[PDB]
C-alpha cells in the first residue's frame, strides 16, 4: 500500500547476501552503496563481532584505494589472492585482509555502478573459481537491478 | 544493455536447480488465467511438443488450483492415482514423483517449477524444499521486477 513496503532496498540485501553464502563458501561478505564520491557500508554478514563497527564507520573512497578505483572505471570484478603485499590497497586495508583471498565485484545497472560486494574466505583456501565467480557474478547483477528499480524512488 | 534478462534468469535457475536437487527433468512456466510454457531442461525429446503446446489451466486441474491458491508447493508421489489430475496428466506423469512449485513475489503467483524424479528414487526432502524455495523465490522477485520495468 506505501512505497516504502515496495522499496525495501536492506532486504534486497540481506536475501542476497544469505543466498551467496549458501552458494558460495565464504567468511564474510560486505556490501556497499555507491554514494560523496565513495562507498557506503550497507550491509555485512559473517564479519568478526569486534571488526563489525569498523566496517560500519569507514567509507571506501576510490581516490584513495587504487583497486576500488579499477574496479569503479573498468565496472569489472576484481580478486586479490594476496592482499597483504597489495600496492592496490591502503597500509590499514593491507593489514586488515593479510590472511584473505578477496573478490571484489560491482553492482552495475547496464553501464553504471550503484554499489560493490565484497566476498572473502583465507588464503589457506583455494581462491574465487571461474564457476563460483560466474554465480556471484549473476546474483549481484540481479540484485542491482532490482535495487536500482527501487532507488529511482 | 542490461546485464540480464528474463530469459537468462530461467536459464540460470535451471542450472542452480539442476545442480542442487537432483531431478529427472524440470519445466518453468509463466503465469499468465492459465500457466505458459517457459522452459524445460531434462524432458524426454518425445515431449517436448507436448510441453511447448500444452498450457495448463488451474480451473482444469485441482492439484494447480491449490497451489495457486494457497501460494504452497505440493508434492504427489503417484501421479497415476490422484484425484487432483487430468487423465491426460495421470498418465504422462503416472511413473514419476512431481513437485509443483508457485514462483511468488509478496503473494503473487507469477508463475510455476515443476520438478520430477522417478518413483523409484527418493522423494523430495524438506532439505531440499528448502533450497528450492530460496532459489525460486529470488527468480521470481527479479523476474517480476523485468516484467514490470523493463519489458
Amino acid at each position: 500500500e506505501r512505497l516504502s513496503g515496495l522499496t525495501d532496498v536492506d532486504e534486497v540485501i540481506k536475501d542476497l547476501s544469505r543466498l551467496l553464502r549458501k552458494l558460495v563458501k565464504t567468511r564474510w561478505i560486505a556490501v556497499y552503496f555507491f554514494d560523496r564520491r565513495d562507498f557506503a557500508p550497507a550491509r555485512s554478514t559473517g564479519l568478526p563481532a569486534s571488526f563489525l563497527p569498523v566496517f560500519r564507520e569507514m567509507p571506501l573512497a576510490p581516490d584513495k584505494i587504487p583497486l576500488l578505483k579499477s574496479m569503479l572505471r573498468k565496472r569489472q570484478h576484481l580478486m586479490l589472492t594476496d592482499p597483504g603485499s597489495s600496492d592496490l590497497l591502503t597500509p590499514k586495508l593491507r593489514k586488515l585482509l593479510r590472511n584473505l583471498c578477496v573478490l571484489a565485484v560491482p553492482m552495475v545497472v547496464r553501464t553504471q555502478v550503484i554499489g560493490a560486494v565484497f566476498m572473502a574466505r583465507t588464503r589457506d583456501n583455494p581462491p574465487f573459481s571461474d564457476a563460483e565467480t560466474a554465480i556471484i557474478r549473476d546474483l549481484v547483477s540481479h540484485a542491482a537491478l532490482v535495487v536500482s528499480h527501487m532507488q529511482l524512488f
